[PDB]
């Protein structure tokens, strides 16, 4: 207790009874489980992003507005079904629903658009349909590609080549769907931006009883590499027909978050099901509960022990900022980022504190949804004449959005992460600030 | 030789952190050990046939659950007769005979504040028909367990009482309930309606952790393979749920509609068996054993002291099994609480203890039928040899394997105090 | 080559046992010596010429034992120490501050702070001593009497309570609470309690001081045989190494420097052993345990300190440069025992002297002209830390350093940590 | 059932701590040691400690191993020292409470230069075999071939003599692994080591060698200048008491006295001081981390003696066992228990007088020489030896009725079959 006694006197016992903080303070994983409390309410914003597949049940602008409000962060377009005209209309509807909230930039929630490819089929690699669909993606400015049936590093290179010179900024998330993809995982992760554990095909390609081993291994390896990992397929399957999920489905969603997944996905549940909005709301409710149940004490210790020494100032600042956030129970870590990289490096240490990422790049704001606990804020103001004042205005924008979004209150401590000069790659500063 | 350290997730077992353990999990590393998490199958119209029950026993069913929320006493007496006929059909080959427990799951208190009159009648029927376990519905406080125990009367003292936690009050009063119960059931069906659905996993993980700390059996129940009531293969969420219940530390996993009324009762049992085997090999024993040891208090009880020594010895040599002689099952339960990787082969003359020890993870009961040898030390050795011969026939043991043998210094329950390292010949 | 030195193979070990197995006599220490050396000034070490050699050998704190000698004698010792210290002031990038500590005679027959101690404490204030080593502290009220005897002009003097008997050990927690630090005074402790129990008292007190983040001094008979012999015994080198491994902030020399035949050699020996022992510290366990035990805090200096030490370990930072007025920001970094040297840039001459009490804090006294813009003044003090660090061998071009500063002037506002590449 | 007082003695509050830092913070000068002293004391025999009367006082003070330094004195001088040690030891053979085996160790002059074993070392090693010494402390061992030369010189009759390799220079430290592999144990010979390598590096060599020996399960001796000032002064310095305590905390199986007992004015007081400090330091060992690390670092084993030893040590910790009674012919089963550093005393019952003397090299092993004729029924002979261990334990203060003990035996007679651990209640 002496390690939390002064902070308990200052913040109160009510603060320390919420968000599974009694379980967080435990000295062993066993004691942590024993202290999990159904009466300990989650307080933090939901950190695991929700990917919802867009289809006939979730295509209308009106329905998409409800889905964004329910918690959808990434809209998935499954190119296994529908024409280019159909998907272009889905993209337009998503963009219309997203831009309907651009009224106030303080609450504007960016939504990424992901293109999920049909796949190689009987072919040994990049199909002609995938080449056409990937070209459509670049032309329509998609943020992410979920590349189907990635079996080796050369499959990812073929996807990158098909995106051409104009699609260099698009994130490639390799879908691991068969035995070869699992066995060649390391070479695939090395050349990918992230991974999707595509359990539908994986569960038919390898014995169904082995899928959890592949899922846990891939999530662990992605967490170690600091690259986003998506858990997908049949997470809330029964909700395609019923308004409430089974006990196995709620458990699966909670366990994907506890495993370390950055994102969780909905397929038939939102694309064609009877309750698309309810499915998004259910993933949101479970992820909030499960994130608070993460045993950060061991996770942070293990991420530090396993991660190699780094001479990169962004990485060095990120670990210092996460350590500082844990020391004071910081409400948030506000970070300025051009590409999303500084926010991704904070996310890899899994802080309890929300990572509020302030960026001018609309694409980076959408793409950072791939990183757990990163809350993107799109800054729209033109640059100030003095650079230091432009940095300060962006930090204040993060604070004001954080106050109005519920993340921050007067009296809270926040960690602010910035760099010494303009441009990407120069993050090197960490500040402890009292919110006024 | 060399292939041995490739199997049963041994590369992941040797890892220095839980994160690296996860990174080393291999879909090609085949499980070798026998499946340690017991399977409880609910009996109903889909699974009452004596011939279908024989297939369920072969598939891996260890405990037959009788749900007294449906059917009369006449119905449940027929279910018991059918289970006993199917189980006893294998008694002609003692080396492969698998005991099967019979559990009575009560209707519950309804709108009442405690033990119902129907529950009193059902509990007496349970004693009269010799059931091994009671799964007491809606246990909300310690007095509910005392009322169940009193309704079982003087003749039902040996029946195990597994308290079902199904509502907010049961979760909040968990410690006082566990203290007076033989074990717990995380009854997720009612729990998921009584508390928010998104909070059930917290209740399940807490209860399993607390039962593991207390060394008392814990059952994970309801909708684990729900889609298998009508489909031949489960969903990805269902296989994950079964695997995670085992990784959480559940001693038993259960099937309800999947075996009582569904079209795939045998396949549901086979699926739980296949998943549990994979998940048990994926347990990070290095941390689990260390934490169970650190949390367990010092003990002056020789059975408890021998059990921790035997489990430590089994991990040191990668023992294929710990062979234990037991009258009540207690010596096997105390070995099970330290979660050894080695199968705990429990040799007993008590048909009831043989059935009840299925509640304890990794305990493989063998019912010894022979009358005692005149020389007690020779009778103990004959039982150890029966454990070895059964283990060999069932694939648990081979010549060259090391086994830990746990026995006592005198006849009768409560005197376990010896651990021996034996090479299988 | 980098990873072969300063016991880095042993530092990477997964257990304390494997760390011991990987210790290498060929792995040379590269970091500057972090444990301060306290040398007792007496007939063998009073000359200005001798004191210059002692400062060069590694003496950081000059102890005046008021159990012997008059006020006139000690005033002359103080003047000689100050003359020797100030003779190196011509090179500001290499100047080493040296603290002056007054070790009291003690209560004797007990009851009441001695009238001799009242006079000696007033002498200390008048002569501007940095530290008081208060003899035979048995309870919190003894520290209060020492503080009261220092008066209004002595508020800034650090009180290091000497634990010398059973009562002091038993009432340790209440003593530490009101003291700036502790001295494990093994001479009297070894006569007051059984000789074979002193190591238990030493290890307990060092552990509790490390937990509290307060300085702890190991003292007496560390290199005893060096009073008459040019080389110490095997037990003496082991004792010095083990005091550093136990977690002592300072190590002391008494008769070895006050009256011995080899005072300079004794200082050189403590310096050589301490540097080897500091590299042999198993930081992986020490940092984790200190981090887990240090309470959660909303004080920005405490929050910045742990973030800075974590960042330093992540990049193998050559140093943590910190700006400090009172020494507090450097003390809060020192409590986490970084491998990186804590270079404390200060304008206060007294704070520069007193921070030698905290392990791994290298004080630099800032004497460069002031800048008109506060932001430029801070930057120049940071560049001074870099320049002094380069000259002294702490830093080289290409090294990474962690820089710790505040958002406004004055003490108590440290809240910034920056990762900086040298040149 | 143990009482409250039980958990306050032998640093049990510090033993229960969750971190090493918390363990240090909980060390208590008022928490009295209760266990018997486990670190053996080696005393060098010389003019100050040669008389039968002085040796009797040294045995009473705690001397377990008598060291004969063949760097000085003739074969006739050392034969008289050996006879005096044996006379002093056998003078207690009447009283079971006072009789204790004492090993005799021959410390060689060394190679000086040359390319192999010196002619003097060959003759001195032959003298050792002829006079039935238990241990050889081989001076200036630099490589594995130096150990093989000592092993060869122990002739056809002395293959059972333990070779403790003395590491005294840079080459010995650098070639440590190959030396330890072929040796029975190691001596950290700090006198020469402190002249051969920089004085400030000796502690690194000491801690490294003790750690590697602990990992290998082989005895390690800390030697030279431990209580140096006691050659002329009746009490040691603060650095000397610290050095003894830290050698025990480092993991040394034995501690040594050289000039302190060979020529000093206070030989008996030096032995008493080492006994007093070792008892305090053994209780201060952080067993929770030590056992966990020894467990994690030691490889998996299919040797039943090793498997039984770890099970027995785990069981001893679980019940706070007063002792682990082990039957051993060569000492190996006691050595394998000792490597896991139990807090419980390891009472080793043996018929071998040589094994009884030699097991003093292993920390926490209390040898009991058994001389009853063998029973016709082997199980009866085993039971009689187990009860001999219990009754000796009761007489010596290790055990009382109601205590729990762990008993380690094998399934058949002869060395190499240890495979049984039992939990017994003392009646
Ligand atoms: O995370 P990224 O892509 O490296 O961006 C971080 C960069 O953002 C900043 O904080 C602000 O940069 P800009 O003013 O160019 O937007 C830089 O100081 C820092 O290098
Ligand atoms: O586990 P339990 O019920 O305590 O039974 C263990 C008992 O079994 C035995 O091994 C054999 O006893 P029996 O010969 O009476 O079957 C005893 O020595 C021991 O006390
Ligand atoms: O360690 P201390 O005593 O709190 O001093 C730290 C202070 O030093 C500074 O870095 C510089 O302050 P000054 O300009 O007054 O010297 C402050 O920003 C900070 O509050
Ligand atoms: O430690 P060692 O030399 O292997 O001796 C252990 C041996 O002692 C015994 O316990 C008793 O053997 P003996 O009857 O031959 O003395 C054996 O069962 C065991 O193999
Ligand atoms: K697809
Ligand atoms: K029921
Ligand atoms: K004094
Ligand atoms: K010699
Ligand atoms: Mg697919
Ligand atoms: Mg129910
Ligand atoms: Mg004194
Ligand atoms: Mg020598
Ligand atoms: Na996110
Ligand atoms: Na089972
Ligand atoms: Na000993």
């Amino acid at each position: 207790r002496a390690d939390v006694a002064q902070l308990t006197q200052e913040l109160g016992t009510a603060f320390f009874q919420q968000q599974q903080l009694p379980a967080a303070m435990a000295d062993t994983f066993l004691e942590h489980l024993c202290l999990l409390d159904i009466d300990s309410e989650p307080v933090a914003a939901r950190s695991t992003s929700i990917i919802a597949t867009i289809g006939p049940a979730s295509r209308s602008v009106e329905r998409l507005k409800e889905m964004i409000k329910a918690g959808m962060n990434i809209a998935r377009l499954n190119f296994s079904h529908g024409s280019h005209e159909y998907h272009a209309e889905s993209i337009a509807n998503v963009r219309e629903a997203v831009e309907s909230f651009a009224g106030s930039p303080l609450s504007y929630r960016p939504v990424a658009i992901a293109l999920d490819t049909k796949g190689p089929g009987s072919g040994p690699g990049l199909s002609e349909q995938d080449v056409r669909d990937l070209r459509f993606g670049v032309e329509h400015g998609v943020d992410i590609v979920f590349a189907s049936f990635v079996r080796k590093a050369s499959d990812v290179a073929a996807v990158r080549a098909a995106l051409g010179p104009e699609g260099h900024g698009i994130k490639i998330i390799s879908k691991i769907e068969n035995h070869e993809g699992v066995k060649r995982f390391d070479e695939i992760l090395e050349v990918s931006d992230g991974i999707m554990v595509a359990r539908g095909d994986l569960g038919i390609e390898i014995p169904a009883e082995k899928v959890f081993l592949a899922q846990k291994m891939m999530i662990g390896r992605c967490n170690l590499a600091g690259k986003p990992v998506v858990c997908a397929t049949q997470m809330l399957e029964s909700m395609i027909t019923k308004p409430r999920p089974t006990r196995a489905e709620t458990s699966d969603v909670a366990n994907a978050v506890l495993d370390g997944a950055d994102c969780i996905m909905l397929s038939g549940e939102t694309a064609k099901g009877n309750f698309p909005v309810e499915a998004v709301k259910m993933q949101h409710a479970i992820a909030r509960e499960a994130e608070a149940a993460v045993y950060h004490r061991q996770l942070f210790e293990e991420l530090r022990r396993a991660a190699p020494l780094s001479r990169d100032p962004t990485e060095v600042t990120a670990i210092g900022a996460v350590e500082a956030a844990f020391k004071c129970c910081a409400a948030a870590i506000i970070v300025l980022t051009t590409t999303g990289r500084s926010a991704q490096l904070l996310s890899r240490y899994r802080p309890r504190a929300a990572v509020i990422a302030v960026t001018r790049s609309a694409q980076a704001a959408r793409q950072v949804h791939l990183c757990r606990g990163v809350f993107p804020l799109l800054y729209r103001e033109p640059p100030e004449a003095i650079w230091a004042d432009d940095v300060d205005r962006r930090v204040q924008f993060g604070i004001e959005s954080g106050k109005l979004r519920g993340f921050l209150r007067v009296g809270d401590l926040v960690i602010v992460v910035t760099g010494w000069r303009p441009g990407s790659g120069y993050t090197n500063i960490m500040r402890v600030l009292s919110i006024s």
